[PDB]
């Protein structure tokens, strides 16, 4: 029973998800606050069984602008979902445009947004596993 790095994630995670960039007023996006993937995370042995299975869920906000002249803050949750799997992939709660004129823009959000997520992956494999296992 192997711990993975929680502690490397939140800090990534989190500050990549304050990371959400922003493109044109028509599509644009940016982060308002992000509070952590809260559970608990776990990976197997390492040095060559390394494998990340976690389990904590993640809230966050975020706040994007529309063509339209609309500004429009949505939700974004993913439970209790591992990254055994695309982060991207997973099952994300997003609430976006939904109550604003944006529609077009949270589909965007969809390959942008949740895609950043995608990124979120990127360290969470990366940063823990290759620092666990050492490489």
């Amino acid at each position: 029973t192997e711990r993975d790095a929680s502690n490397w994630s939140t800090d990534k995670l989190k500050t990549l998800f304050l990371a959400v960039q922003v493109q044109n007023e028509e599509g644009k996006c940016e982060v308002t606050e992000v509070s952590k993937l809260d559970g608990e995370a776990s990976i197997n042995n390492r040095k060559g069984k390394l494998i990340f299975f976690y389990e904590w869920s993640v809230k966050l906000n975020w706040t994007g602008t529309s063509k339209s002249g609309v500004q429009y803050k949505g939700h974004v949750e993913i439970p209790n979902l591992s990254d055994e799997n695309s982060v991207d992939e997973v099952e994300i709660s997003v609430s976006l445009a939904k109550d604003e004129p944006d529609t077009n823009l949270v589909a965007l959000m969809k390959e942008e947004g949740v895609k950043l997520l995608r990124e979120a992956m990127g360290i969470y494999i990366s940063t823990l596993k290759t620092e666990f296992t050492q490489g």
